[PDB]
């Protein structure tokens, strides 16, 4: 029986067997007052101490959210849907510590992605027991509010100030600062890591002054705040708050009385109307996300980044080879997960219309022009691969590379990777390649489980990645020093070296997607 006395009361965990050893799990510790009733849309309030032994032996509720229903019964999509009850009462976190209890363990804090509208820390691919067992780190993950319930913004107005989900995350980081030494953790050695909107969230903690003192280092997997989906502007934020209000019949003149009205609405009513607050959307639409609230985010983040106003520390940044393919089968014509999705020029052009609805004809013309000067001109998958590269280069790779250049220009060590291994267990078809989100199982060490049907080479790659991530968290340097591994060079704005991660040969390369990113970063923002 392991009971740990935290600042708000005692908690009981479970013991788990992992690779012939033991990890102690505390699943489902509250870290805030439940944001219900008059607390909905408000910042998270601090928690009132309890006098019992809180039983942290089961994952807590996931936060309210719409679910992916596009492929019922298909593991490729359903592996991401919430696996605990949805509820507004969802401000909880999880702790994995090694057995025996460590003394000053580095702490890894995971922030899941999900477009700021879905996600949950209880997912199988976010299980921290492997990292705790293998690397002797402590792994913390938390649930945070998403959708309108987490990012509705009437800026200035504390009934709905915006960014609540970011403040949930921050209040969890605070909980680690106040409580992790009781679990054997070093609060002075905390590394944030996250994927997709989770990565964008990590990057916004690097800019938020209220988070500066709550972590040491940061890891950004396939995401950053300067991506085009990651920050909502104040003008469209209030357009969307207002559009949601008319949709629920909550239109008022008292902006505060609108919130009071929306607080009497059932969570389901808010959820069904979230999709329609935008006039046109895309499979990447983020109707309710981070805004410049004047609290978490004091200025436009592009400005802060450009002017060096952020936490000086090391970062580890990376992307996957086929970030964009996942989104093509959620609306692009001619695409399907159940055939090779070979599409014509006109379908490609129709595809651009779906991914760039508000963009001018000339802007779409300019995307087609840069992505369809073919070498062979006869390969039948030319247009299928081009649309995927368009969506991936614009939405993930080029912003990640630009974040890394700008951040490292202020003197900090940065490391960039390019993940190009397709999981042997990937349920999506081969033409979708190395998909968005399918490095996560390697980071969390799932192929170390010999029973889980990964190849031997995937085990080896995962063990290397897990070691590099943990050396980054512990020592700021993502080397694997014992097995004659390729040294991971620092990424500088001059040479722009990055490391490739694959089962075959890890290689040092320079200047990822050079011609593509010049287009997205220097021409396209003008259109
Ligand atoms: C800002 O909001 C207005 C409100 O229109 C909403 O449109 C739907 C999304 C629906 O969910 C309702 O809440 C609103 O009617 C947008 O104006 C509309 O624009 C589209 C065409 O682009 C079309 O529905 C109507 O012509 C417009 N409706 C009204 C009432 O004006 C507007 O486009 C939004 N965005 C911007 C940038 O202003
Ligand atoms: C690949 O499949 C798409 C999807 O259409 C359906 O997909 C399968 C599940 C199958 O069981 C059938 O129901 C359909 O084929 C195809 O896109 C369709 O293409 C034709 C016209 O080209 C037509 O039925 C629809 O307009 C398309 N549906 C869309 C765009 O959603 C596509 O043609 C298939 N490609 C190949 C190479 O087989
Ligand atoms: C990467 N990974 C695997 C962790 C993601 C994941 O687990 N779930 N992903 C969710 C998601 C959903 C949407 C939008 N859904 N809109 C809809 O109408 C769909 N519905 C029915 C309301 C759910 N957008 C984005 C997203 C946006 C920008 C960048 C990256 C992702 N992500
Ligand atoms: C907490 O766990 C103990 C151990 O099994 C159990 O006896 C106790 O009833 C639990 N408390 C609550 C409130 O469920
Ligand atoms: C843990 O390490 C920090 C510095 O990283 C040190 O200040 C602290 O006292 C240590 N705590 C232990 C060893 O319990
Ligand atoms: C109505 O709006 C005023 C500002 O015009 C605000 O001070 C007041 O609090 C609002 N009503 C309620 C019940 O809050
Ligand atoms: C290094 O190689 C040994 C085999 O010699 C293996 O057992 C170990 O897991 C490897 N370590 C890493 C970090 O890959
Ligand atoms: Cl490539
Ligand atoms: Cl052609
Ligand atoms: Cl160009």
């Amino acid at each position: 029986d392991i009971i740990i006395a935290t600042k708000n009361g005692k908690v009981r965990g479970m013991q788990l067997t992992v690779f012939g050893g033991t990890v102690t799990a505390f699943l489902g510790i509250p870290y805030a007052q439940p944001p219900l009733g008059r607390l909905r849309f408000k910042k998270p309030q601090s928690l009132t101490k309890w006098s019992d032994i809180w039983n942290a032996t089961k994952y807590a509720n996931s936060c309210c959210q719409n679910i992916d229903q596009s492929f019922p019964g298909f593991h490729g999509s359903e592996m991401w849907n919430p696996n605990t009850d949805l509820s507004e009462d969802c401000l909880y976190l999880n702790v994995w510590i090694p057995a025996p209890k460590p003394k000053n363990a580095t702490v890894l804090i995971w922030i899941y992605g999900g477009g700021f509208q879905t996600g949950t820390s209880s997912l199988h691919v976010y299980d921290g027991k492997f990292l705790a067992r293998v690397e002797r780190v402590i792994v913390v993950s938390m649930n945070y509010r998403v959708g309108a319930l987490g990012f509705l913004a009437l800026p200035g107005n504390p009934e709905a100030p915006g960014n609540m989900g970011l403040f949930d995350q921050q209040l969890a980081l605070q909980w680690v600062q106040k409580n992790i030494a009781a679990f054997g953790g070093n609060p002075k050695s905390v590394t944030l890591f996250g994927e997709s909107a989770g990565a964008a969230s990590v990057s916004l903690h690097l800019l938020s002054p209220g988070s500066h003192s709550l972590f040491t280092r940061a890891i950004l997997q396939s995401g950053s705040f300067n991506a085009p989906w990651a920050v909502t502007s104040l003008y469209e934020a209030r357009n969307r708050t207002l559009n949601l209000a008319k949709l629920t019949g909550c239109s008022r003149e008292n902006e505060t009385e609108i919130i009071k009205c929306l607080r009497n609405k059932d969570p389901q009513e808010i959820l069904l109307n979230e999709a329609f607050v935008v006039p046109y959307g895309t499979p990447l639409s983020v109707n309710f996300g981070p805004t410049v609230d004047g609290d978490f985010l004091t200025d436009m983040p592009d400005i802060l980044l450009e002017l060096g106003q952020f936490k000086k520390t090391q970062i580890l940044v990376g992307v996957n080879k086929d970030e964009g393919t996942a989104f093509l089968v959620y609306g692009a014509p001619g695409f399907s997960k159940d055939n090779n999705s070979i599409i014509t020029r006109k379908e490609f052009q129709e595809g651009l219309k779906i991914f760039f609805p508000g963009v001018s004809e000339f802007g779409k013309e300019s995307i087609l022009f840069h992505y369809t000067d073919w070498v062979d001109d006869q390969r039948p998958e030319n247009y299928r691969e081009a649309l995927g590269d368009v969506v991936g280069d614009y939405n993930f790779i080029c912003p990640a590379l630009e974040f890394t250049k700008k951040f490292s220009e202020w003197g900090n060590n940065a490391f960039f990777y390019y993940f190009e291994h397709r999981s042997s267990k990937l349920p999506w078809p081969e033409w979708m390649g190395v998909m968005h989100g399918y490095e996560i199982e390697f980071v969390f060490g799932l192929p170390l489980e010999r029973r889980d049907q990964y190849t031997k080479a995937e085990e080896i790659l995962s063990r290397s990645i897990v070691k590099r991530w943990a050396n980054f968290a512990k020592y700021g340097n993502p080397q694997e020093t014992q097995n004659q591994s390729t040294s991971w060079p620092v990424f500088k704005s001059t040479e722009q070296k990055y490391l490739t991660l694959n089962t075959e040969s890890t290689r040092i390369m320079t200047k990822l997607r050079a011609q593509q990113c010049r287009f997205w970063t220097s021409f396209f923002p003008k259109v």
